[PDB]
């Protein structure tokens, strides 16, 4: 299946296990910015659901279907991998909606639906949107859409920007520098200090932060997911030019991102944003193992390159410089292992 | 290979590339009591190294080998199955060592050693002594060990104890209860509270505690690693029978574990008891479905049975009864999974 | 030909007394009251020692001590000064009425003749760290002009060193240091120069002042009595210390301060520049390690403290520091001659 | 050679010693007006440098040789008399440019080149651009350029402006008065407080200012670096007649400079101006003994003499004249050791 051939079989056995958790399904459930926006989403367009057949991708304890039905449903089909799909059948029929919410259990890359679908609803974003590469199987699951058929949510843009924390930086070179010690215990571990920084900052850090540490405005990718193939999310490019209204020293990129429901009555948008409430997404940085120094009215340009890998994430490249000044600075993350900080 | 028939591939898929972290290693390392105490017991109890011939079981970044080496050992097998075995492999090169440590990538089980060894040294201890089932890739290399020869920690005794804590007891139903709500954004999920709260009683729960929480004297379950046999890891019951010192509800059994070093020169002890400073380790709490009332001098007895399985872990089976009034109550957990509630 | 010029180079000695013949820079120490205070109360408590006596001042610089001298009586006073502000001196003894007491005489105290053996030696010849400047080297020259009955104002200088803590200092040099890790400085790669950048940041000892709370053991003292001591003595002073680590944590290297006392007849007064006593312009100075070294409370920081004079009045400081728990070693080179003044 | 013979050995040693550290070259090199404006006038001139022959005297840790590299040179001669050129010749091997780049240890007077240079590049500004006499040797270095040749700086302008800062002069009265007092310590000090005075006036004020306290336009002095000869900075007399643009005081004169690379494509100014960002030259003043009143639409007439000296530096004498009422003051300045006040 599409699925099996881009995941490691560990990496799927993992992934699932967590998802069969109550208590996870649970911490994403009491994410009230997350489970309230699309509430809103769905109820404020509720003639996009009124009497409409639905696909729920990765219907987990059955929410967000249960968000369509309310909205006016006829059908919803509620996929679901993990074993989760069994509890979010126990609450299907205690809410008594078994003429309403099929849950299907399995990957929806693998699943037989018995017809196609008005409107596909999904939660499949990850941290930097695109961690756990659940996007996919939710392009994927276009192949169940009717044509014209809608997509909730309907975009997704990841922002970018450069962020100054010199704190941060040092918070991760001084447990790097553990591997600078000439006799730990009377052993020189000095020899390994490089794979060690690299190690480190490979992790992106995953927490939030004063919005006053931005230096420049954000830049904007748009994945429009109505016309995306899942193969676009393969290899990602996103070019950036960051006109720096601070001077300083520039430690990494900051990432965020939005999604838009685009319905028929109203855009609902659900924000990640350092300037709206916290979310279990948080923010994403990915830090320079070294510091740009830039001024005011500099560019800063280069690209941010994600390479989906088989471990259902990305391999991110980040190539960064300072236009005036030729200062440039390269770096490899590994999103699949965050620092949560 | 004896490593792969009792472990699940994707199990040591992740295992692996855990430890291939230099921030994991590094995270043993700084652990002071454990790696000075490792130090500790091969320096002082250097006659049991010196000329020798040693094998390190799993050496991760080395370290232990290098501490052989400063005691004197002739040669070092050092044997380590992640990616790590590259950086120990640098290390041992920079630290002028490549005459007397020999890093051997691969599963203990499935190497090839060129010889018998004098004595053979690991860290190979899990939460709750156990977990990880490493202690069999130490007693499985006992196939290298010459008959005279000695193992490096010599012994280990896992220690239980019954404790009393409202507030951890109270905290899984605080938290199933989230599911005990007939509108959670106009959805009934009170028909999951059972399986919410069933699934946080499975977890061990690892963090450390007062020691006046603890209720009884330790009950001691030793394994000699000179003598043991891998095959005696797969099923380890645990009798105990705890004289009660204090009366109170007991919410559950607690563990912990020491190794002692059996030496030449002396006996040095590396303890993870909570009456100790703080370890990597931590302690590890196990609850029973519901607690047990028991009056000072009462016994409460029973069984903790660990079964092993093929997630390089155990399901923790515990049943326990207070003789004098009969009121029994049980468990059953999931090692691999603990909750981690430390802060 | 002069002891004097045999140990420093040309350029070191211009600049020193370029620097000492500045006004404000005399002012800057005159100023020091702590100092200059404590001068005053152990020449005149002391006054019996000078009373009729004949005096050599090595190092007069304004004639401040020799003023003291003549306070307490003294019948001549010799004032050696090899800076032009000798020409100062010579200024303030004429407009103090002292030109029948105070006798400037310009030069090096290792090249100049002086008429007459004396009584008593006073100096002010401390640097930072006591031996900053070897101006000490000059003040036991001068003993070939002292009485065998003679006495020493200073008489005994002790050394201090402790172990501290302090994670905002060692990173605030590495931050520095960073700089040279860069690999594309306006587009040019500077790491290469990395190793050598942290090596000289790291060889500036620190001098300012600090909590005595960063200290984790009690001060090894080191004395040198000037009665007693010989130039070559100076020439390689080497520290040996012990010390018992009271606090667990992070030494980051050495803190050093010096106290010296005026043994006169009447009474012993002390100058201290220790970090307990109200702070002087010698304030305290710290030398990093490169890479901390962790100890826990109770364990035993050994090592040694070797000074090398060089011919730029100055000292070559080399630190070895060992945990002898666990053979965690620092070694260091600081340059005492360029110390960051942090203050 | 020209160096030794105008260079006294004493500031020859302290001055390659001082350049000799990372740390200063570093201080240098975050001067990101300096360093960014060489780069800019470098890159956007490129064919002044596309495949061309060049010159780079006093190259420090070589960063202006790397920039003639990204411009497209052909052949690089980076000279450097300080241990730096061992630090430099690291920088090019690591950066992959030992066929392009040439560092030649030595003195610019001293060493020899292979060939003739198209280009010579150099940053030999010290403060009111004369200080350090670098710029004789960035002259002598032309016995290497071919008729063709071009300088970058091309052309260098001191300007001067009378100011106004009661604070400032009277400040200098605060520090000497120490010695206005007839009984420091039992001691009468007064007698030296007009040295005391004259020593404070003598410093050249290095800081920064607020451009409000310029009393006229600046008078203008231009070396340019194509057409004179070393011997043409032994005695700098600049002429100034100032006419008034606010009445007041004048306690002296103020000091900065630019510098212009003049290239092919474009003239790119490097400005230490007080109304451009700061720079590490800050901007100077010097004093005058006795402030002068004019009014607006009064004339200051006068003279600023510049004399080399031995020690890497000029002695300044200044005399200025109010031409309506005929006041008069002056000043002689040492500019080799300023007094470092900002803050
Ligand atoms: N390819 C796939 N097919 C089916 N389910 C999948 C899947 N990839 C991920 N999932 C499931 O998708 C869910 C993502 S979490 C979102 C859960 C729920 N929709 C909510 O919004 O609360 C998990 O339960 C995961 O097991
Ligand atoms: N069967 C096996 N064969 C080889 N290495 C193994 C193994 N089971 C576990 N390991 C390795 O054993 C190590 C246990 S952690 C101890 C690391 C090091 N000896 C120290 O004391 O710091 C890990 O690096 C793990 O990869
Ligand atoms: N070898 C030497 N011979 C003569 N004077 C020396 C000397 N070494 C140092 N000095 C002078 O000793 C002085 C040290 S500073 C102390 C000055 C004064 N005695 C006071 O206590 O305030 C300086 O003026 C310095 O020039
Ligand atoms: N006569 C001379 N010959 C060679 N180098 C000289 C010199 N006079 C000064 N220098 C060197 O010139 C440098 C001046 S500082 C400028 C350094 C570097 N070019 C930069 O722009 O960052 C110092 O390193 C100093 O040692």
């Amino acid at each position: 299946s599409v699925f099996s051939e881009r995941t490691e079989e560990s990496s799927a056995v993992q992934y699932f296990q967590f998802y069969g958790y109550l208590s996870q399904q649970q911490n994403m459930m009491q994410d009230y910015v997350r489970t309230g926006t699309y509430q809103r989403a769905i109820l404020q367009n509720h003639t996009d659901f009124k009497d409409k057949i639905v696909l729920d991708v990765g219907c987990g304890s059955g929410i967000l279907s249960f968000f369509a039905a309310q909205a006016g449903a006829r059908k919803i089909y509620a996929v679901e991998a993990s074993t989760m799909a069994q509890h979010a059948e126990v609450l299907v029929k205690s809410n008594n909606l078994t003429d309403r919410i099929v849950v299907i259990p399995g990957k929806v890359e693998e699943v037989s639906l018995p017809e196609q679908v008005d409107i596909i609803i999904s939660e499949p974003m990850g941290y930097m949107l695109f961690n756990e590469r659940m996007l996919e199987s939710y392009l994927h699951a276009k192949k169940y859409l009717k044509p014209s058929g809608n997509m909730f949510p309907t975009i997704g843009d990841v922002h970018l920007a450069p962020f100054t924390d010199e704190q941060l930086y040092m918070e991760q070179f001084t447990k790097a520098n553990f591997w600078y010690q000439p006799s730990f215990h009377g052993v020189d571990l000095s020899a390994l200090r490089g794979a060690a920084v690299d190690e480190y900052f490979r992790q992106p850090v995953v927490d939030t932060f004063d919005i006053r540490i931005l230096m420049a405005k954000s830049v904007k990718y748009t994945v429009n997911f109505l016309e995306a193939k899942e193969g676009d999310l393969h290899r990602i490019e996103i070019p950036f030019k960051f006109h720096m209204l601070h001077s300083g020293l520039v430690h990494g990129l900051a990432f965020w991102f939005d999604v838009a429901f685009i319905g028929s009555i109203m855009t609902v948008w659900l924000s990640t944003a350092p300037t709206e409430p916290l979310t279990h997404w948080y923010q994403v940085r990915c830090l320079f193992q070294s510091p740009l120094f830039a001024k005011a009215g500099d560019t800063l340009s280069g690209t941010c390159l994600l390479i989906a890998n088989k471990r259902q994430s990305y391999d991110i490249s980040i190539v960064a410089q300072v236009d005036q000044t030729g200062s440039k600075s390269s770096n490899l993350l590994d999103l699949k292992n965050p620092f949560f900080r």
